[PDB]
């Protein structure tokens, strides 16, 4: 997006942030990996989120 390309863990943070307001979720989720240095943390955390094991 943009002229250049812009690096950073936002993009993640909003991956977690979007799947948890799609399903029954937990806020503390979103507010872990945002904190996360690293994208790969995010994004492996949010697919948690996706799944979350078992349903309820």
């Amino acid at each position: 997006t943009t002229y250049k390309l812009i690096l950073n863990l936002k993009q993640a943070k909003e991956e977690a942030i979007k799947e948890l307001v799609d399903a029954g979720t937990a806020e503390k989720y979103f507010k872990l990996i945002a904190n996360a240095k690293t994208v790969e943390g995010v994004w492996t955390l949010k697919d948690e989120i996706k799944t979350f094991t078992v349903t309820e």
